[PDB]
């Protein structure tokens, strides 16, 4: 048997472990990089494997999201029967998120970016302001 | 609106607090996750990634509610890709038959041994592969 079967199987395996060690080395760096921003080795593999699962899921999801845009709104309209008071507040926002949309993409994303550090710093005083806003929403 | 509904709302106020702190707990879990397996600048971004994972996770859980139909619907469209996979699902079903408890047995032993085996595995692969190849050389 061996000459055909071995030749075909070894060629396929050879590529696969080369890609797998490439995939591992992609992940090895990636995983480091994320933590770098800041049973353990079995966890380091398992964490990566979980990351590969997230990547797998994200590939499927990324494809699914592309392919609807290429059904979400209609499923969101079933949720709109539950949501409808909060969805009436979303209807004006969907007038800004379409309306100002091109302008807001450039302008707002930069303005808010340094506002992102401002949000982190403001968040703690904003929690009492959000409680005040909630008391106003209960009042009127 | 009754005082008993207010006592339930107060448990909801610990749910608010529990939600905020739940974000930070995820980070804490991860921190040993890495260490087993200025700081705003990194910490902040890392909690955003947690947010994205939480959202994603919720979307995945919601897809499981749509399912438990969705699985079959996609799995049918995937047949458009399946060459081997049609034959391979039954093969995985050979272990599938070793089902209710015995899947869990397989998983549990695979973890429990698995680290030791994974060290052993490159040492073991030469003799292991040699043995199967010898059974084909026979």
């Amino acid at each position: 048997m061996s000459p055909s079967s071995l030749l075909g199987l070894l060629a396929g395996l050879q590529v696969v472990y080369f890609l797998w060690t490439k995939i591992l080395t992609i992940a090895q760096n990636l995983d480091w990089w994320w933590t770098s921003l800041s049973n353990g080795f079995r966890w380091m593999y398992l964490r990566r494997f979980i990351i590969y699962l997230l990547v797998l899921l994200l590939c499927l999801i990324f494809l699914l999201v592309l392919l609807d845009w290429k059904a979400l709104g209609n499923y969101l309209w079933e949720w709109a029967l539950a949501r409808f008071s909060w969805l009436n507040l979303l209807v004006p926002l969907l007038q800004w998120l379409g309306g100002i949309s091109l302008i807001a993409w450039f302008l707002l994303i930069w303005m808010i970016w340094f506002w992102g550090p401002a949000l982190l710093s403001i968040l703690p005083p904003f929690i009492p302001i959000f409680v005040l806003f909630f008391l106003i929403w209960v009042y009127i």
